[PDB]
């Protein structure tokens, strides 16, 4: 069963932000508009019995300082002292990340969701779920960064690692590295992160980069994977980059669960117009590519929104997404017209009105960060006494005749 | 509010050069032992969406070329030895010498400069009435040029978003050493004023900022007048050199009325800096630092603080620690008491041999100086059409 | 209106090359010889507001530092040898050998490109139905590197200001002897501008592509699948063969394609008499000559076209055919029939038409039909990929 | 006596262009607005006694057809064309850079009309020095409009100069462009020495006034058409070296019975073409140092006005120039406010309403052209037989301690 998280009151709270306006209204819209919605199980978002029970599961992760101080924030805008000022300073409620009438709701309503979906791949409800609602990988424990107030990924991580030798693979294929989602599982083995990202001087967040690289430490040594690649990358390079290492990670930790943030600001046409990805399907969507890598693996899988800026363009990517989704877990072909369809939305995806975003795409190696994150891999299999099956990922890469960079 | 420039990477890249090691860390952590940063706003460097937009910030003062001389210094060095055509490069670029590369010398150049421009941004957006960048303030650093250990000029930059935002904007510069990488950006610009006190005499670093009968030069264009210089001789105390600028600072707020006054506060005038030079002190009963850090928060113009110089890093910290209360006391009107003693905490034993916060130290050419300076002024305000109590003006001497 | 470009600073620099000498000259002269002029609508050469929105013109294909590499070389060849870093520099451009400097090298260059963009522009604001400009045409130039001795791609610019325009679509018809590969390799991923070139193509030939490559065909990447089009020949084809060949790709690219503007490269070198003595085309106007036919079925069409010279190294040869497109086209287009002697009329280059002073050149007059299922199939694929309507026996009927 | 060129009909067809708008309106109130007007003696312009005599007037250049064609455009213009008047049209440039207007002859010949008079103020001695704003159309050909120049009421104003009564004209052409239709006019003709100074480089228009070597004339013209070509950047001091000296000399040489200065204001820094960085400051702007200079010699001058963009700056540029030449020909001190005195015309000179342009100005020389403009002017006087004075030549050019550069 495929799941994905949709509410009437969910989609409100998701609709409210002043940087991300309407954009989940649309992506489920035109999820909807393309006759989805029947193939997907509904998974309402997650609600509480009290306060304290809220409280008790956000400060899972966060800190009770920071989630009163993000309470207090929207409570003021509902409505600032010489102290208010200085108590949101101190947590970065500020410039990327400003109070709004609606910013603590807005921010649960993403935990709500994600939680929603953890719960569902634990009980076997469903063996994938979406949530384009979620997936704000910055948030730290007592910061908000990067537009992310709570760390939704980081609550519904730590709600699967600790369900019932589990283990947790988490893939981040946004634009922007996921320091927050890393940071959070800096110490800890059983969440493997994997962050493949844009990085260089003065760009956002500014980790995930050479420091050598930092991976984890303590008993988390070596949990901490990541590919910065420069930019004007396209679909194909982007998938032969990241694809072996997938499937290697996959071979090596054996994870229980797999968690993908799908942030859609790799796409050509998103206003950062760095990476040059694509939403094509017959030139594959380096996007669709990994997703169909991730599903075939038959491992529980919550799939996560996140970035994307350029919103009918991130609504065409992730309508896509849903339909492999579908195909891959139901085996159930998912034919999609090239025209948008008729919905409420229509006007948006002018002037073309194609499901295929509006770019074409035309025409250095990291063999060396192949090495490197395989050696890495070793050393997370030998600390952790996993079987590092040098067989199969020597296979694996033999595929492409790059064998050699596999070490014994 | 009072904002303060930090940030945990911010800490890394600032603490990641060789000539200036950990200072940024000492000041920070003192700062944060005499408990001062719950009175602050902490404003997070800038970043940017893009390399181009990266690029766009940066070259907005410096060439294209440099910059990517710059970046191509990190990477070398990140390898390595260098050829001879990238020596030739790098040499052309003074990217050698006193200016050299090192494993993260492009980030860490950045960093200053992301800081000051966020610095800036929280005083235009008026979130904070005064902003601390103790990371910042390289003053050195031309357009195609790196000198003096800086490479990039995040005052310049910082200083141009500001008039940018009709705005003038008063540049105070307290370094021991002139501030000629600022001055030479706005030499043609009468919106920007520069005023540098400083040592000069024949060989000292970097030579300019005094009598080039010869003459002071000043501004050029447009820009006539705007460049203000009051070069000391040796040795000069904290009274002395407060009562030589003191009177300047008054009469350049008076006639300029500007609407943001941007200040470095090298720390290398203290007579315990390592050049022994002047003889300031952080002295606070008084400081000339402290003096002037005071008259011009009196002033009540949204103000920038930048660092530079300091090569006695406990010294340079007990200094920009003061700095730090007395901004907190001039603009939130909030009494700090400092202990004298260093309070305990990770750098605690750097601060030998006595703990104690003021520095280890016992205690007619100014009015030539005066007179010309009074004379640019007025020519500059002639010039410019500004209204001037020239019978205000002169009392202040 | 049929439009012509030309100027006297344009003849000037069009004439200052040591390849192609007054060639330009020999043909305006010619066709004014024949009172063609009064009935063509003068088109002057673009100019620009300054050296920014010059180099904001040509960057819009070719790189700035080959641009710069270019200028350079033209003030090198103004003075007095080259060091050897600038040799070095030249060459990673290759401005050497087939492509070397001279002192007018950037200017001559930069004049076909003013010429094509004019002519672009009085096609858009509809001034002119079709306009000619036999100083343009430099197909084989790319990005960063002069070949074949085109300097600057005057013909992939002309086309970016086409398609850059108001889905308005491009059909390139590249008529020279040697194929057009730096226009193709421009529009390589643009499904926009469908290019089609007709060519010698064997072993050890000028440029060496436009060909097989069981290899196969080439023709397009990413969404400029099935884009570009090819039809290489053996030497020794007639005018007849030569216009069998091309007549039912050119009709079915039109009908599939319906293009808005159409850009032909008219390459003199397939004529007999052309030094290259490959191909066997003649100028006749009754067999018939390939070019006019191709050029009467193009403009039959009635859209918007654009043509343009290229190769062509028998001058007073290349002056006769073009002569006849020039008349051809006024004919086509205005309805007006003009009559041409066949006697090459007194003017300042007379003696050039020795030794009889003719109008027709000094001339005794399977393979293709799989190359047409290839070609077919290929423009099926490349309607497919592209949503276009269109028959499939009415294509096919053609044939 | 200064004479200015103006009229109530004059300005109205002035401003009746698509191209130039209001531009001689706002010249003349600036001029007007600082009381200039008083000092000055209006020209009116010249009018005829029959139609047979204005086209006897034109066509002393320009050819009947041409002249035909062009009234015929105005014609058309005032009630579509056919596909012959099209190529009628087409075949004397009257297209593109120079198209038709319901006024383009009325218009394009009211600058002869203008021009004409002025020189006649000149030749009868009722002026010594005449101003009009309205002229200046350099690139103007004598079967050819070129550069939104219909008429060339330059060519004309010279002719009858050089007719009236050894008599020799010096045209000093300091507009950005090339003055390519006045050189060629002259190309064949000892009696007017032209001069211009401009930017040039490939692609810039009209192309001309640059290295073929340069030529210079033809038959009994050789060596009297004088090029400089600056490259882009230039500032008011650098462009002031460049031509001062070179002007000084032609003057000595030559002996002109009138000068014929073109100011075009498109070297104004402000000018959105941006090629040059000329200002109008005066305490120096590079034109007001020309100018001040061609005064000096105290020969009979035209001044004619040209390109110039902007309008306002332009306005601004040319008050100056008035007010300089009043200053300089009369001995009358003309002081000038640096606000902009009110008028109908005061919201154009926002957002600051001064009298300085808004412009902050802030290897590459170029005496191998003073070499080859002295050996030239050399060539030329003695093809014409006359005193080439070498000393004073020198001592000009030694007090920049460049004396070495005159050939003797
Ligand atoms: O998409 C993002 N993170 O996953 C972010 C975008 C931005 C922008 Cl557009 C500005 C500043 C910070 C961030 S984080
Ligand atoms: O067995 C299956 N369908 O009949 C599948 C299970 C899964 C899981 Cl658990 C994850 C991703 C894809 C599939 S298909
Ligand atoms: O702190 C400084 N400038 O503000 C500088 C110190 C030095 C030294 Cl110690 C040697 C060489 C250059 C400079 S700049
Ligand atoms: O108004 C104030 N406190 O109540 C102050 C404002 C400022 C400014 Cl804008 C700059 C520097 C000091 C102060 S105190
Ligand atoms: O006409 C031509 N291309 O369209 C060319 C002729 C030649 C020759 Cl003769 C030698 C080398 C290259 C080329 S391209
Ligand atoms: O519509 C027309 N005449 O009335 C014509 C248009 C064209 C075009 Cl667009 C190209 C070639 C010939 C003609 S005739
Ligand atoms: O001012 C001019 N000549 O003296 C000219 C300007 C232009 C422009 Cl902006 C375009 C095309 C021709 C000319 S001539
Ligand atoms: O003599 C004069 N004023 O008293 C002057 C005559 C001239 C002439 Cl003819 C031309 C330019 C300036 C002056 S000043
Ligand atoms: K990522
Ligand atoms: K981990
Ligand atoms: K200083
Ligand atoms: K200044
Ligand atoms: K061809
Ligand atoms: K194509
Ligand atoms: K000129
Ligand atoms: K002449
Ligand atoms: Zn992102
Ligand atoms: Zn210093
Ligand atoms: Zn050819
Ligand atoms: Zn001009």
């Amino acid at each position: 069963s495929v799941g994905i998280v949709y509410g009437d009151q969910y989609r409100q709270l998701c609709c409210s932000s002043p940087k991300f306006g309407d954009r989940y209204a649309l992506v489920m819209d035109l999820i909807n508009a393309y006759k989805l919605i029947p193939e997907l199980s509904r998974v309402p978002p997650l609600q509480w019995d009290s306060p304290s029970r809220m409280y008790e599961a956000v400060t899972a992760f966060h800190s009770t300082e920071y989630v009163d101080a993000l309470k207090k924030l929207q409570m003021l805008h509902c409505e600032l002292t010489a102290d208010d000022e200085l108590l949101m300073d101190s947590f970065s409620l500020n410039y990327d990340c400003p109070g709004f009438p609606s910013v603590f709701d807005y921010s649960l309503a993403a935990v709500q969701g994600s939680l929603a979906a953890a719960s569902a791949l634990i009980c076997r409800h469903c063996e994938v779920v979406i949530n384009w609602g979620g997936g704000w990988h910055h948030a730290k424990r007592s910061e908000a960064s990067g537009f992310c107030y709570l760390n939704d990924i980081v609550l519904a991580i730590h709600r699967l690692v600790s369900s019932t030798q589990t283990r947790v693979l988490y893939v981040d294929l946004d634009l922007h590295h996921g320091d927050g989602v890393e940071e959070a599982f800096w110490y800890s083995p059983r969440v493997v992160t994997f962050s493949v990202h844009h990085a260089s001087p003065g760009f956002f967040p500014g980790t995930g980069t050479w420091n050598i690289f930092l991976n984890g430490a303590g008993r988390g040594r070596f949990s901490a994977f990541n590919l910065p690649l420069e930019e004007g990358i396209n679909d194909l390079d982007w998938s032969n980059a990241i694809g072996p290492i997938l499937d290697s990670l996959n071979i090596v930790i054996q994870p229980s669960y797999v968690v993908v943030q799908c942030g859609a600001d790799c796409l050509a046409t998103d206003p950062h117009r760095i990476f040059r990805l694509t939403n094509f399907y017959p030139s594959l969507s380096g996007y669709l590519y990994a997703i169909k890598k991730i599903l075939s693996w038959k491992v529980p899988t919550l799939i996560l929104g996140g970035g994307g800026y350029n919103f009918p363009d991130t609504a065409r990517l992730w309508t896509r997404v849903t339909a492999l989704t579908i195909e891959e877990v139901k085996g159930k072909k998912m034919t999609i017209s090239p025209e948008i369809p008729e919905h409420s939305y229509f006007s948006r995806y002018g002037p073309d009105f194609e499901l295929d975003i509006d770019y074409f795409p035309h025409e250095d190696s990291i063999q060396k960060h192949h090495r490197r994150i395989l050696e890495q891999l070793r050393n997370y299999a030998d600390l952790n006494k996993l079987i590092y099956d040098y067989d199969q990922v020597y296979q694996l890469y033999n595929l492409t005749g790059m064998g050699s960079l596999v070490p014994r």
